[PDB]
């Protein structure tokens, strides 16, 4: 198992993060268990969650089986890098005023519930789940702070942000001596690269982290096999190289300039054990070069578009 | 009900506010309830308190009934944006026992700590002075205000009755150490009343306050008066008289024309009774035309702002 | 001469304000000015007489060591308060002056479209080439004052040193904000128009602007000062004087008399039953917020 | 001839801004001041001694303008921005310029090599000198708008004022990050090549006398038919687009004959409808901004 | 009673501040609290004690003896502005460990914890520094004091016994990070020793601190002789004791007096072992001294004013 | 010669400073080649340096102090206009283009530090000056003055002068121990008191008064005991003060130069250092010296 520090921080995370949004919809809880059982064993420290996972009415239910999991000791919580998220309607539909979204009242009252069902009394990486254009970064900033200073976070990450949000962020924490972000969690993958223009530049230049989630394009490119597409070339590409396709989704991540990892979502123990392959394969300067001429990135900003 | 940012702050509350002086002294608690239930189903979720209503001896009686309010449970504290207010004394009135009324560090702390006690809650979500303090300097007032913030027992600042400039010199002394500042200003603002338009409104306006216009009838002045001899206040009508004519209500236009004003966030309305707050949400979504408008700014016209309102 | 400090600041100033009046005789009143003690001399007006003050200054004698010279700041740039018109404006006032510095260089009028950032940007090039030594504001509101000069001193800055607000018997609205703003953050307070346009300088006697019942007030005005043997071109000045706060009015006399008289208001102790009976003529706001709620 | 204030800052400007022989382009200036535009860019759609001359004429012709220029694309520390460059830039424009200061000194592009402390010393030296007064960029990213402004808002200094950006029907892709940056740091934002080096003002047409040659570009450029089907011309409906968009200042203009001059005058008068701007929307589709452009 | 802002802060003070040094080494708790209801009575709400009130291995008793106090409810703590001290030995008296004294933030954060416990109350209003200490550094100090401010265990910082430049260095550095620096200095000042005035009172006024002033009788040496050191200085008591005879006052009133007319002065801290003491204290605040005996007090007892005119120019 | 840093700042000054009053050129001259660097005005003096000035590197190789010299308002005192106007006028007389060593005459109570360091900053960005200097403060104006310097980056004062002799030690209560603290060089002013440390009695052969006379008197025999002369040990005690940079001379002959010279150079005994301080006691620092 490779590691990485996060971005410029102190921490140490393994290159693949162990996502959970499937633990409580789509994997029961003792199936959820054994997954993150077999993580710790192959050296994945880094789990992310969300208030917000389950579905619908069970919003929070994914909190809650890592909660039962940390419950079992045997330093389940000491051993693990664990994240959340704060911007989300824990409510289907439109929201009540100040029950979604980054307020200093919506943040209170997120970090509590999630606690309180993780079963822990700290969150190690707090993360925004999306910009709030509405909210200045003192009001953040100010609520993040109460959360360090009374030790019920460590760390704070973005999500879905763009990148002038980034270096807005950091530097509003800089000012008055602050730990900004420390990581953004973006949309990147073979599929869609356009984080490359001005996300990854912008947390790259302030040392963040960049997890990558949905790594295969939520499925797309692990494997057409179970059935603008003619992209999806790529299975092609690989029946011939004999390269397994959401592997290779996940370790052409890996090769990415200041990409810490991506998220992997393994509903099964056997996808997991895939992922860990997924972390060891070198893929050719041959093969990189056909993947970059099939799904084709922008690079950065102002050069994209411009000169 | 309509919805907006308190100034530039994440905060979003309904543009109407729920008043509650009259929760005590005049409206009982299991009223006083019901007006509150009702307020919530109408989606207001911005209710308005202070430590001195209940007046006289029952001073702090208005927090104990929001107190009981929310320990019925049903999600109310959750949903709701709490506000009360600190200067005020809350011993016998007259002269004030040294610092049991203003805005030193030592009246704040026993100002909140009484004040989380009658509201039966962990945290005050705004907490507001009353009136601005001349004598308590703003690196004694932050201070303050920073230990409970850091404690976790208040979110935010607003003020009350300041000048412009007490505005200005707050928020610039929050902001050079790391601090949100104030908020949101309530001020006294109507038809009969428009000098916060002078200033008071400009500097909220340059600083990304709210405005939080109190007394948005002038104590009833524009709640149709001359219709009901059928305070006191020569050429202090034709109010009336024109909104009989288009068809509008005296106590409903005042609150929708605040609702018109650059920079308000809404009035504090304080219903004493059920159907006067659902005259108060009929407000909230009134329109008037441009010409009432025109009409209403010829009868109470406005100073605009300093320095034009006096100068050039 | 009365003197005092220009609000916190350590620049001594008469407290007579000589403004500027309509070139032979504005250096008559300049030089008997001077010999008066008066050493704040302004171009106050909302060209020339900048050319004339030039002038007065290329006769030598000290006349501009001894002076404590104040100025002011349509073709798109060419008014408010950009970086790009504050220098356009001072380099002409430099050379319409005859000198290489401004004592107190004055924002005209508050421009809402220009931040603080950019004007101090314009304000410390001047300060630091030696071309300007203080700042000071016209018709700004309180909150602009403390804006203004908040944002000065987070960078290290001197800010705003005066303000020149329309302040006299008939118009006190002054007093709401601006004043208690400027004394908050020690600005020096001028008091422009001391006189509200002739209207308090005893002009109904001159009988032989405004007048519905402004015509009653100033007559219990005239009345009062008739029952009492005091001039009113004299006593609406020395009120200003007794305005806590009030560095001095800007007089603009044309003639040695009035020149003569402004001196005699400065040097004027008005009795408290005189002080009552104004204020009673004259009533003033008070301070915001208790001039309009409690 | 409408104006706006460049940005947050208290510099008014008109909204078109005039781009770029000595004696024809000397009277096209003098008439674009006669159309009350007072924007000068030394940007191209000796540049600034034909400027420099045009001020010896007299005539408050200096006064007048609102100067733009640019930092100079090898040898080292030639091109690019560390502060030997803009030391010798700047030194070279004020000569050629024939002119004791700059107004809106802009950066040509980023560089990624450079420092903002070392940009910013280097921009405070002439800034205190009285050599220059505004700062501008070009060819930034958001994220560089913002490092810049917080760096120099750090230390009391004035950031960036305006962002000179390739932007036009055909490539609204500034409209993802750089221009959201721009609004949010109250820059204004200068519209560089708005006809898209000619595309869009009525390219197709003059073929009756760049790349028409793939077939999926030239259909767009339907473009052409919905303003025939409403009697606009195209030279002059791309640049009153671009004044419709948040944050705009206006765009980079080069007329050399009266008409184009009269016409982009006439296309800062142009008020167009909601039906002609739904209608341009479906044909040149904007990205929106990020991270909703490409995540939610 | 008169009533004043403490310096330039919200805090109304009296213009008497109740000294409790006596309330445990001569007088007993039980009377101590009469007087402390009597105090209160009469309107005084600024009380200061000192964890080392006591002496001796009773060291702590006076704060005990306002904590028993308090624990009879009836809003008394509720009333007072309780100020206490940091600095001194609490152990034996004699050279102490090292760390026990002085105000290192360890000294600092087991003094106040012991003061607390010992006033029974979870929050003191003004802690004071006793003395100051040279050795320590004013960020080590402002962090210490920072952490108990943040805690809700105090609110305002004041000092007692600096040099005027100390007021200065520690409220600049205070104002660097946005803390609210000292709020008060408690001086020696009296009629017999006037030398605050070179430094340490202008400094507090430009600082904007509230000056307490302690020993406001020189010991009883300014209470009245009548009751019977240098010839020099017997003379010039002789001289005070002589002229209030002439003029119907009272020596111990007027010293205190005195004080209130000094520019900057809050008020003397008044040390009662009895009611009778306490009412006296009383009717010298209500006493207006006449220029021609301000005159004549200054004739007799002649101050330097300040620095440097007070040796130099 | 002793040299010594300046309180914290790494300008080297010789422990004695040549204070003022065509003879004088010959004497400063003297003075160089005594390896006395440092030059203080304490107008028309001002005038003489400037002459001096001849060449031969004499500028370069002086420290060159001065005043700000402070009737019509803002003509003395310490705002922005007055500082402008002086030190123009005083680089007209030094006919020279920066000085060195600019000092305050005075501590001024109506000029607040932000105004007075602007001025200083930017005569210091012009070139015009390199370092300021107070003279006459308490030690609290040290202290202020020096907070708000370093708040925005500024170099503070680095140096007081003050009046600093046996007979005077009251800058000891607070002068000297705030200029310690914010590293400023002490320059003691008039180190022999007006001439009464100098041998005053047998000069007979300012201060009638016997209670002063008696004290010279019990110096200056025991100078006679020890076989040492006044006018060298008033100014070797100050060089033995914690913080003392040195003492203002103004030695008008080759002869009067050396003697100041054997002061500097004179080590004072343990035993006449006791003595001395029991005939000219000192109050010791405050809060300690009122206090405890
Ligand atoms: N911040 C944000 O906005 C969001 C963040 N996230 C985070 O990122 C994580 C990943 O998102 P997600 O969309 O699940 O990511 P992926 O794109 O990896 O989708 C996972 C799915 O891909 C398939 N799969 C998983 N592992 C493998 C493998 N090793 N080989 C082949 N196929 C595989 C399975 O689909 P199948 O059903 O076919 O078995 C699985 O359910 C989440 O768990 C969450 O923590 C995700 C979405 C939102």
């Amino acid at each position: 198992m490779e590691y990485t520090q996060l971005g410029r921080i102190g921490l140490k995370v393994s290159r693949l993060v162990l996502g959970t949004m499937n633990f409580g919809p789509t994997t029961d809880e003792a199936e959820s268990h054994a997954i993150m059982d077999a993580a710790l064993d192959a050296g994945i420290n880094f789990f992310d969650t969300a208030n917000v996972y389950g579905w619908g009415e069970n919003k929070g239910r994914t909190e809650e089986i890592l909660g039962s999991w940390f419950a079992q000791g045997g330093d389940r919580r000491d051993k693990v890098v664990l994240a959340t998220k704060v911007y989300g309607n824990m409510g289907d539909g439109p929201a009540w005023p100040n029950h979604d979204k980054l307020s200093a009242l919506n943040i209170r009252r997120s970090v509590d519930a999630s606690l309180k069902r993780l079963g822990t009394d700290h969150i190690d990486l707090y993360q925004f789940h999306h910009v709030d254009r509405d909210t200045p970064w003192d009001e953040i900033w100010q609520a993040m702070d109460v959360l360090v200073r009374q030790g019920k976070i460590l760390y704070v990450g973005s999500s879905n942000f763009a990148g002038w949000n980034i270096a807005q962020a950091n530097e509003t924490a800089a000012r008055h001596g602050r730990l900004g972000l420390v990581s953004e969690q973006c949309l990147y993958n073979l599929c869609e690269r356009r984080a490359e223009m001005e996300v990854v530049p912008a947390a790259r230049e302030y040392g963040l982290g960049v997890i990558a989630w949905s790594p295969l394009h939520g499925g797309l490119l692990g494997g057409i096999r179970k059935e603008q597409r003619e992209q999806i070339r790529y299975e092609d590409l690989l029946d011939k190289h004999g390269l397994e396709p959401g592997e290779v989704a996940l370790a052409w991540l890996l090769t990415r300039p200041g990409v810490t990892g991506p998220i992997v979502g393994p509903r099964t123990a056997d996808q997991l054990a895939s992922a860990v392959r997924a972390a060891e394969l070198t893929l050719t300067d041959e093969v990189l070069t056909a993947l970059d001429e099939i799904f084709p990135g922008p690079g950065p900003s102002p050069e994209a578009f411009a000169w």
